[PDB]
């Protein structure tokens, strides 16, 4: 027992990181295979930062001109290309520790981990979730871009974000390994903003069943509700729609606990309503909304 | 900007993890240079761990009865001995992953990170706190015996923790590497309870110095304290006492907000006496007291 916010483990991911430099610009690069995936706004400069034309700063440049370092060796750059914001720099060396790997875009609500890294090499791995206004709460300072999020699902990681931005809120904006910014994001200097956020209603469900797993029960009623007025009610909290979908997702998890859908919706109203009155559920005061279904099945049992 | 619980990158250690088996028994085992350690109780069936005597389950075995996998590879046991609570199996191959290393006792309030392991393949990390009751607030199932915790230092791995058990409470007990235990706890089946828990208060000022960084401020207050007085205010609310040292270590962080420990302590007490009146520190409406002093530093610093 227990429940804790966990990550993967980060070592195939690990193996990937290198330091991709163009002029006087660090950051870091993921090596799979033999290309080198970077955000583009590594070949701007001071002036480039507010209407970049990325086509025409890159057209001037030569596979010479970026360096790739993977630990204390340098990797021959034999090609490159942009593909939306991301750079792919071909080099002249498979990495030998690519492991089994898909790209993947992910839905908000969904999470994964982050491994931050400073100058090709790691510093540290957390959780996150895609939150519903498509930023998402990490840990990243200066030099940090270029890091990237997973999971690993099986012995295959599925690469779903790469860092890009710090938002003016402190939240933190990125693309897709195939360079799509997750919303309205793009890679220039002018001024733009988050929108505002909500909680994601169908992992905080989740969180309520994985405490019920756990043994905790306080929080349960003898009412039910329909879905329409659950969603009435929720939405004056700012928590996103609960769907249908995410009702049929939830299934499992009810049929192990004996609790149905409708019924821990109920609870949560109540607990909308009333707050906590110095209880904790899993040993927390604010209901949590980064656990999805699938991470609560996988923790619990 | 931001503010998370992270844990070392755990791919030095990813590569040290084995399967040991023994009967019907199986858990994991770190095998390092030409050693896998494990928990002892690998040896026991049920009835033997109502009251176990190790050295004479252990004199039956031979080498043959540890089948040790790693990956897909059975490796050849060619020894067995014991230490404390951990077994030593002897294998005839050095691990060629074994990263530079250390084994290190911890102190309550210290953190690290943990790799929670099943039949010798690693499944998550997350990072915990030594509480001052000697317990940890995992999470762990069935099979995750011999998982370790450890930080890394430079390129130096320094594993401080072997998992063990769980308690009734539901929360964690285990070993340092050379299979002592922390906390009054033994490897057998009887009634075992965790003694009452306190915060870690030098933990607590780190993160609202954490906070602090990050622009999250509205808990400062013009007023400051002493030592004796704020100890008699953690005293009442099950805090630890704060020393000098503890002072000391909050030193930098003082420095580079312009508040002084006993400065933030008044906030600290403020808020125990008062709560946080609606309001919340980095998305908590807790007191946090699983970071420390130098993981606040390094993450609002950069260290790789
Ligand atoms: O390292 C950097 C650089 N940067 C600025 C930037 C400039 C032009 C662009 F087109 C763009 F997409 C981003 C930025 O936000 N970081 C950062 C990333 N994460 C946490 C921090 Br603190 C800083
Ligand atoms: O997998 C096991 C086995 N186990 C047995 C055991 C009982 C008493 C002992 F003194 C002892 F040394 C071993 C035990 O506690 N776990 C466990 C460890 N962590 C989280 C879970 Br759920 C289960
Ligand atoms: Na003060």
């Amino acid at each position: 027992s227990g429940f804790r916010k966990m990550a993967f483990p980060s070592g195939k991911v690990e193996g990937c990181m290198v330091q991709v430099t163009c002029g006087t610009t660090t950051l870091n690069g993921l090596w799979l295979d033999d290309v080198v995936y970077c955000p583009r706004h590594v070949i701007c400069t001071s002036e480039d930062m507010l209407n970049p034309n990325y086509e025409d700063l890159l057209i001037r440049k030569s596979n010479h001109n970026f360096l790739v370092q993977a630990g204390n060796v340098q990797l021959r750059v034999i090609g490159h290309s942009m593909q939306n914001c991301v750079l792919k720099l071909k080099v002249d060396t498979a990495n030998p520790k690519t492991p089994k790997y898909k790209f993947v875009r992910i839905q908000p609500g969904q999470t994964f981990s982050v491994l931050a890294c400073y100058n090709g090499s790691p510093s540290g791995v957390y959780q996150c979730a895609m939150r519903p206004n498509f930023t998402i709460k990490g840990s990243f300072l200066n030099g940090s871009c270029g890091s990237v999020g997973f999971n690993i699902d099986y012995d295959c990681v599925s690469f779903c974000y790469m860092h890009h931005m710090e938002l003016p809120t402190g939240v933190h904006a990125g693309t897709d390994l195939e360079g799509n910014f997750y919303g309205p994001f793009v890679d220039r200097q002018t001024a733009q903003a988050a929108g505002t956020d909500t909680t994601i209603t169908v992992n905080v469900l989740a969180w309520l069943y994985a405490a019920v797993i756990n043994g905790d029960r306080w929080f349960l009623n003898r009412f039910t509700t329909t879905l329409n007025d659950f969603n009435l009610v929720a939405m004056k909290y700012n928590y996103e729609p609960l769907t249908q979908d995410h009702v049929d997702i939830l299934g499992p998890l009810s049929a192990q606990t004996g609790i149905a859908v409708l019924d821990m919706c109920a609870s949560l109203k109540e607990l909308l309503q009333n707050g906590m009155n110095g209880r904790t559920i899993l040993g927390s005061a604010l209901l949590e909304d980064e656990f999805t279904p699938f991470d609560v099945v996988r923790q619990c049992s």
